[PDB]
């Protein structure tokens, strides 16, 4: 996750094993109930899409409900390239590039990327725009059970 410190600098720091054990033992209980979606939002405050993916990574052995939420993540992916189709390159040199639907979803961009952009002024908010397409996967799936 990115946290601001007492002097207002943006620090990354990598995802706690505390917050990995919590999430999955809120999911061994609550999987298919509507609290999941506050307690993934709980345990995701400030987090990087690779903190995410981290986060996804802990929970996959339940493949039907885990192809439900990476098929959610390429339709938003697919929706925010269709609103945002990339560009050659950035505006000038020194500019961060506009990313992609697999650069918020953390597949094709580097941890330095998402930093980059979670800590631009104002921020790109790329950890919180895969986090709405998480919660929408995740709201899939509770509907369906
Ligand atoms: C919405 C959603 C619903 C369900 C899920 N995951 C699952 O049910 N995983 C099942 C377990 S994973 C591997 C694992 C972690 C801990 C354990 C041990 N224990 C089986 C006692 O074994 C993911 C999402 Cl994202």
């Amino acid at each position: 996750p990115i946290v601001q410190n007492l002097q207002g600098q943006m620090v990354h720091q990598a995802i706690s094993p505390r917050t990995l054990n919590a999430w999955v033992k809120v999911v061994e209980e609550k999987a298919f109930s509507p609290e999941v979606i506050p307690m993934f939002s709980a345990l995701s405050e400030g987090a990087t899409p690779q903190d995410l993916n981290t986060m996804l990574n802990t929970v996959g052995g339940h493949q039907a409900a885990m192809q439900m939420l990476k098929e959610t993540i390429n339709e938003e992916a697919a929706e925010w390239d269709r609103l945002h189709p990339v560009h050659a390159g950035p505006i000038a040199p020194g500019q961060m590039r506009e990313p992609r639907g697999s650069d918020i979803a953390g597949t094709t961009s580097t941890l330095q990327e998402q930093i980059g952009w979670m800590t631009h002024n104002p921020p790109i908010p790329v950890g919180e725009i895969y986090k709405r397409w998480i919660i929408l996967g995740l709201n899939k799936i509770v509907r369906m059970y």
